[PDB]
């Protein structure tokens, strides 16, 4: 379904490119969006999917409209427009400077010092979940470790019952990559409806959980909203139960198919941290994106105001401008340049929980299964959305090349 290209747009800057459902998703969704950076295809491209709006293919652009706020608002982030104004999330759906005081809030609890508190229970559960998994020579990997890992952490960090996690993931997974059922506005509203009276709760009676903090925060000198304390806490839970859960299928179905990989971590893992960031380049998986505030040419291209830019997190590092051979996986790359979790004034909140899931993962992981594979004959299918994802990944292995520690 295609919008009529708008009058300001040149025919030659045409691209028919669909985030939600790119053609080559079956070789892989990163080599499915990365034919927007094949010779034929301009810097910056208009697609008339999805209502219709450019797309910035290369990291250059990329990085630098992230960084123009003034230009390139994200009051308006998601691509169709629908979603994009009825998204309110803080403190993404503002611009500097008034996103400020909510993401100083965001950091407190999601940050570093928070991140490095639960490292105890994130390597708990990691191990635990591992060897659970262990003795059986097989798992579906999505369902058995790399939604409830990071999903628990994240519900032991908000406090929140672990029986919520279905409906909670439904919801958010509704706002990413959509089916059809139900509008942005319907996902969204059943995720505050979700919170509302939780919220109410813990202004009450506060606890130390996340939500708990943010509810009872203040700004501008005052205390926080419950609408406020509500709209960045609805962030939160898409945050926490989305990126991770899928960037780990993503890095495990690589693993799986790669033993030299596995063991260069396993004899020294002081190169799982740069392994980590290679892993995050090559399958960077988020594409959100800006409105923009006036018209604005931007390198040569003519960009109206209201015009939605979509500016692919994911392109960034798979641009060979900014990584040789970009999607081959070398953890000795002298510089692994992406922009995996955003750049900018919205650079992700939760990076250090990210990186903490994925570090422990991989040592832990590799200690007590160093040998596996994707199942025989099953085929493992991507999703593309605002964040991309795995279906299912079914891996097996031979018990007796594993190790309890
Ligand atoms: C591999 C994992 C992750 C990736 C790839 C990722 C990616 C991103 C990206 C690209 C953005 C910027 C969006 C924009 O500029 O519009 C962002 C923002 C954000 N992320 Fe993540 N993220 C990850 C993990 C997490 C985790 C574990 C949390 C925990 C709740 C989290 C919470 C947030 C929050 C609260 C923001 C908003 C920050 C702001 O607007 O100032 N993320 N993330
Ligand atoms: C694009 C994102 C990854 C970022 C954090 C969650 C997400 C889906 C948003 O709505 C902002
Ligand atoms: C962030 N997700
Ligand atoms: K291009
Ligand atoms: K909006």
């Amino acid at each position: 379904n295609l919008a009529p290209l708008p009058p300001h747009v040149p025919e030659h800057l045409v691209f028919d490119f669909d985030m939600y459902n790119p053609s080559n998703l079956s070789a892989g969704v990163q080599e499915a969006w990365a034919v927007l950076q094949e010779s034929n295809v301009p810097d910056l491209v208009w697609t008339r999917c999805n209502g219709g709006h450019w797309i910035a293919t290369r990291g250059q652009l990329i990085r630098e409209a992230y960084e123009d706020y003034r230009h390139f608002s994200s009051e308006c982030p998601f691509i169709p427009r629908e979603a994009g104004e009825a998204y309110d999330f803080i403190p993404t759906s503002m611009d500097p400077p008034e996103q400020r005081q909510f993401r100083a809030l965001a950091n407190q609890v999601v940050g570093m010092p928070v991140v490095d508190k639960l490292e105890n229970r994130i390597q708990e559960l990691a191990c635990s979940l591992i060897e659970s998994l262990r003795p059986q020579g097989q798992c579906n990997f999505t369902e058995d470790y790399a939604e409830p890992f990071p999903i628990r952490i994240f519900m032991l960090l908000a406090g929140l019952p672990e029986e919520d996690i279905p409906h909670l993931g439904y919801l958010t997974n509704q706002m990413t990559r959509p089916d059809g059922s139900m509008t942005f506005a319907e996902a969204k509203e059943a995720l505050y409806d979700y919170l509302i009276p939780i919220i109410e709760q813990r202004r009450q009676k506060p606890g130390t959980d996340a939500i708990s903090i943010v509810a009872n925060g203040q700004v501008n000198g005052r205390p926080i909203t419950s609408d406020e304390a509500k709209r960045m806490c609805g962030l939160l839970l898409v945050g926490g139960l989305d990126t991770v859960v899928n960037f780990l299928s993503f890095s495990m179905e690589f693993l799986a198919k790669s033993p030299e990989h596995r063991q260069e971590l396993i004899e020294r893992p002081e190169r799982i941290p740069a392994a980590c960031e290679e892993l995050l380049r090559r399958f960077s998986l988020v594409a959100d994106g800006r409105i923009l505030t006036s018209d604005y040419e931007f390198h040569g291209v003519q960009l109206k105001k209201g015009d939605q830019i979509l500016l692919p997190q994911m392109l960034s590092g798979l641009d060979e401008r900014e990584n040789a051979a970009p999607m081959h996986v070398d953890f000795s790359r002298q510089k692994v340049s992406h922009t995996t979790f955003g750049h900018g004034s919205h650079l992700c909140a939760g990076q250090h929980l990210a990186r903490r899931e994925i570090i422990v993962t991989l040592k832990e992981w590799l200690t007590r299964i160093p040998d596996f594979s994707i199942a025989p004959g099953a085929q493992i299918q991507h999703k593309s959305g605002i964040v991309s994802g795995v279906q299912a990944l079914p891996l097996v292995w031979d018990p007796a090349t594993t190790k309890a520690v």
